[PDB]
DNA sequence: CCCTGTTAGCACAGGCTGCCCTAATTTTAGTGG
DNA sequence: CACTAAAATTAGGGCAGCCTGTGCTAACAGGGC
């Protein structure tokens, strides 16, 4: 059928996942994570500049339109209602909700959500912590590791883990094990290369790179 | 994305659905259901064809493959499933159920379909009485209203209504409305063009043209 | 490319002809001239009712509408304006002028047609007599052998030899070879079968079938 | 009817257009000429690899096959006779003749080609300079503007205007104006960007880009 | 029968858009010699 | 200022999926002689 579902949703929560990373929305990036070529992330980003969903500035990062926004939303709402549903009730284990929520958030009705959100209780975050948006405009409705001081250890308490780690299989999976997860106590330090490593009482120590440090959320504590 | 999703998938489930209703597996079927030309059908089956899904025969008709048949219950399979779990848990009203299964049949994961068995108790058919195919290689596990001999009224109780008739929507609301649904008496006569007339006690009566009536199955009571 | 060149042109130009010939525009009619199926003629001409140029009238006759006869005459005039050039300046024998025409009748721009116009001296009519409709909208500008009274021989001088005639080649040939070509006399006597005997005072004489004579006018004198 | 009145032999006469340019022969090339998408040329080309009129060689330039370019010299002999009438005879003007002509190469016979022959006396060129192709098959019968090196003007004689420039009217008549025609002397001066500056003796000066003048052969002198 | 159409299924030529790729180049911004 | 890593662009294609125009055959339906 098609790896990605569909694209231009891709790459609209794609644009969308970086900025709540805090990282430039690049052209550059979205080839990296979808693995498309260079080429092919330009002319698709073009058909979406020609359909107005987003823009390319001037320095060249991408800006999502008034409609693209709206969109870019809607699908990272389903998606996220998804893995509630897939964990709470399904039943599916956390490390495999993601990529399973990664398609359905293709092909979930707009009907479908207002009832799971009835089903669920209303929830507010994922299974991951991250919160659910666009729950209003549907019908109804702190500091980053890479933002941490060097130095020092520091305690802090993991409150999300964006789409971006949800990403690498591995990676969710080790983080699990070591119960690096929301509402877990454990300490953090900045490693030399811009890196940070979290140390769990218990369990083997877990280091992040730069990038995937950018997309965990952690509360002072 | 794609209206269908997921072509070959669709085109797979429709030779199904046909075998299904006991009609012919003619080219210039899929064409009509799947609301695509003539040329667009021809080709697609060739790529179909090319690939091993399927055979056009001598008189023409199609012939699902060992390997089609085995993805084309697959699909049938998560189908009927999803329609189980956005009727009883979901909450979704029935009439709505079809038309979102026939997008969630492209993207449903094996796994999620084991967990889906074991959490509705290891269903064995849809809300709308269809058997759930393939169920023992996932990991677990009456006449034709066409085949009613004309002349005089006969009760019967509705057994099945297979995804033909779930298609049209306008026609699946009104049968809902007029109560004919799995487990329901009510009496049927064939009207003079090869169709079949149903006279629901309370309701206004309801006419099948002769191929929707292929699509309901009852049982002589 | 296409045998025709252009199915819709010779459509409308076929029916002009007809009504030429005074015969009942039918589409039997098409199918027999153009030499394609009943089936094929049917769907063609609904494309060419869809598209406002001609309409299937009560008795199922084709009737040309505003639009289709504005174009019908237009192709009629190209063929026969080209017709004159091959005669008269390129030099092609006369039974073959009207095959190459057949073709040239759908790619003369109407400029050309204009310059063609000043370049023969403002003709009329073809080199087989028939005259050069819309010579005015450009910007410029006697029986039936089948109206002939049977029994005793009429002279008459050949005046028109229509599309039809030109179009079985081998007599459109014979004629030429018996001098049966505009202002000749000539004497016909009607046949038996509704048909018409040509006698050319010198060469042999020449039988023509009910339907051909229609296609022949001439003026008693 | 059909824009190109005949895909396949437009086809191959722009291969043979390119061949006379000095340009390789792409896929590419083509669909820009002909205004086709790049799937169109392709899924075209194939049919005609398969019918043995071409082959896509290893560096992909397109490769006419023995029969190929017999067939594309015909249609480029008919299309040169064609101008050549149009000018001379018809009268039709200049910048006019090579868009019917165009049109009339996919339906003159063989037959009014040698006809034609006769009454231009002979021809061996085009009203643009370009000799007439497969002369003896049919039974009768320097260089480009981008081969000069820069520096300083050049004093040349125009001996050719290939079809190409025929094409862009809007140039076509531009150099009608300037006197640019064959046998007139003129100079040419190379410009920064691989394109070409022709200085007329009287009228203002035109510029052609490098594409273009691929498309114009002209004589030391 | 014969003369006219209709109904149902397909074929093949011609055209198109959305997505994706590789081989080169080019364009951006910094970076030390 | 040459040099570069990083980010894009330029060039020429590939395959999946959709369309309309034109043609044909087998079979069947009706009216009138
Ligand atoms: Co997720
Ligand atoms: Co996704
Ligand atoms: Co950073
Ligand atoms: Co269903
Ligand atoms: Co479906
Ligand atoms: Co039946
Ligand atoms: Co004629
Ligand atoms: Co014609
Ligand atoms: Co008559
Ligand atoms: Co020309
Ligand atoms: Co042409
Ligand atoms: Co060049
Ligand atoms: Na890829
Ligand atoms: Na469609
Ligand atoms: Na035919
Ligand atoms: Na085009």
């Amino acid at each position: 059928m098609n790896e990605l579902v569909d694209t231009t949703e891709m790459y609209l929560r794609t644009i969308y996942d970086l900025e709540e990373e805090g990282v430039t929305p690049l052209r550059a990036r979205i080839a990296e994570r979808l693995d498309q070529s260079g080429p092919t992330v330009s002319q698709t980003v073009s058909r979406m500049e020609r359909d107005g969903l987003l823009r390319v500035a001037g320095d060249r990062h991408l800006e999502l339109t008034e409609k693209g926004r709206a969109l870019a939303i809607a699908v990272m709402r389903k998606h996220r209602l998804a893995e509630r549903l897939l964990v709470d009730v399904i039943g599916l284990p956390w490390e495999e909700v993601h990529a399973e929520a990664c398609r359905w958030e293709h092909v979930m009705s707009e009907d479908v959500e207002r009832r799971l959100v009835k089903v669920l209780n209303n929830p507010t975050t994922s299974p991951f912590g991250n919160p659910i948006p666009g729950l209003d405009e549907l019908g109804v409705g702190l500091v980053r590791l890479t933002e941490l001081p060097a130095g020092s250890p520091v305690a802090v308490v993991v409150r999300q883990l964006t789409e971006h780690v949800q990403g690498d299989i591995d990676l969710i999976t080790r983080l699990k094990d070591a119960g690096v997860v929301p509402n877990a106590r454990v300490t953090v330090e900045t490693t030399p290369g811009g890196g940070v490593t979290i140390v769990i009482p218990g369990h083997e120590n877990v280091t992040l790179p730069h990038e995937m440090a950018h997309a965990v959320k952690v509360e002072k504590v």
